[PDB]
């Protein structure tokens, strides 16, 4: 496995988006590992539809919350999600509208990465590609974050409340990181980006609950 990798530098991932006033992290992490997954199977690299899971995901609370292994199986058993331009985002709970000339990819289900394993963590991402994680974003450091490796003592294993995508992984002036996309656009973070810290006793809950989608 290598020491470090940045799957933004092979066309494994979509630009950043911007989720609004709607609790549907879920969802873009949901449809950014799906994302990688579709790039590194068919070669092409196209935005996939969160609106899609927020209003069909009868296991998911819609703008309210909801889980990514949830989001992975309503995709396996309705056998397909629709592309952003066949159902687009507008972050507010609506009907499902499933529409399937506008199919652009499906999934056989998903697998969990061992609960608190960031190695196991590292070997997904090296072999697999983005991978959906769980952390606590809640604290005033994560909101204000602008460059740097990312750590806070406060942070919780416990209390995880927000979804991203891990990326890839480095060594930033010695500290280890994970390179972590967030759905909060562009203005928030390093470009909607943030480097948290990897191998620092499981900050913020990193590898608590990862999972990743099978084609
Ligand atoms: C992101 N913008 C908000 N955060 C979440 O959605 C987090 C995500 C990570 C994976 C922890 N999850 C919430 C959450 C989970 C489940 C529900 C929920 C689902 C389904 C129902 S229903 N429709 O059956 O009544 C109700 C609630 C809400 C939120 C949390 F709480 F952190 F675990």
């Amino acid at each position: 496995a290598p020491d470090s990798i940045d799957y933004r530098k092979k066309g494994y991932v979509t630009p950043v988006k911007n989720q609004g006033q709607c609790g549907s992290c879920w969802a873009f992490s949901s449809v950014g590992a799906l994302e990688g997954q579709l790039k590194k199977a068919t070669g092409a690299l196209l935005n996939l539809a969160p609106q899609n899971l927020v209003d069909c995901v009868s296991e998911n609370d819609g703008c309210g919350g909801g889980y990514m292994t949830n989001a992975f199986q309503y995709v396996q058993r309705n056998r397909g999600i629709d592309s952003e331009d066949a159902y687009p985002y507008v972050g507010q709970d609506e009907s499902c509208m499933y529409n399937p000339t506008g199919k652009a990819a499906k999934c056989r289900g998903y697998r969990e990465i061992p609960e608190g394993n960031e190695a196991a963590l590292k070997r997904a991402v090296a072999a697999v590609g983005p991978v959906s994680v769980a952390i606590d974003a809640s604290l005033t450091s994560f909101q204000f974050y602008s460059a740097g490796v990312y750590y806070d003592e406060n942070c919780s294993s416990d209390a995880l409340n927000h979804a991203v995508l891990a990326v890839g992984y480095g060594i930033q002036a010695g500290n280890k990181h994970w390179i972590i996309k967030n759905s909060w656009g562009e203005s928030w973070g390093n470009a909607g980006y943030i480097l948290m810290a990897r191998n620092k006793n499981n900050a913020c809950g990193i590898a608590n609950l990862a999972s990743f989608p099978k084609m």
